[PDB]
């Protein structure tokens, strides 16, 4: 896989932010995770860690995989990097998402986010605990 420039537009939620991609403004939803709904317990925890992450980025990049790059409501699927740290795979780290949504072809990162997932998992952080 290839990162690609991207530019900050706004961070939704724990596990989508608006970004220019190419451009023109998409809706980035981070593969391979579900953090929890904004409504739902630890959803405003998920969505300060990715809000955080990608406004105090000093670049952003995106990062799609081998197969699908939209989804059925047109959002990007991509691994998202905030000055080359992956969001997918901190958000997993800290027990704010959980591995989700593994479509085969679109796996690249699984095993690097189950072994953060299993590391989050054993520290009981945030949804684990
Ligand atoms: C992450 C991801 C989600 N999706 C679709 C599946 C789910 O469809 P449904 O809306 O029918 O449940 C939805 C979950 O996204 P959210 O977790 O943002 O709700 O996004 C994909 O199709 N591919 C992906 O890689
Ligand atoms: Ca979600």
């Amino acid at each position: 896989l290839h990162k690609e420039p991207a530019t900050l537009i706004k961070a939704i939620d724990g596990d989508t932010v608006k970004a220019m991609y190419k451009g023109q403004p998409m809706t980035f939803r981070l593969l391979l995770v579900d953090t929890p709904e904004f409504n739902e317990k630890y959803g405003p925890e998920a969505s300060a860690f990715t809000k955080k992450m990608v406004e105090n980025a000093k670049k952003i990049e995106v990062e799609f995989d081998k197969g699908q790059r939209t989804d059925k409501y047109g959002r990007g699927l991509a691994y998202i990097y905030a000055d080359g740290k992956m969001v997918n795979e901190a958000l997993v780290r800290q027990g704010l998402a959980k591995v989700a949504y593994v479509y085969k072809g679109n796996n690249t990162h699984e095993q690097l986010l189950r072994k953060a997932e299993a590391q989050a998992k054993k520290e009981k952080l945030n949804i684990w605990s």
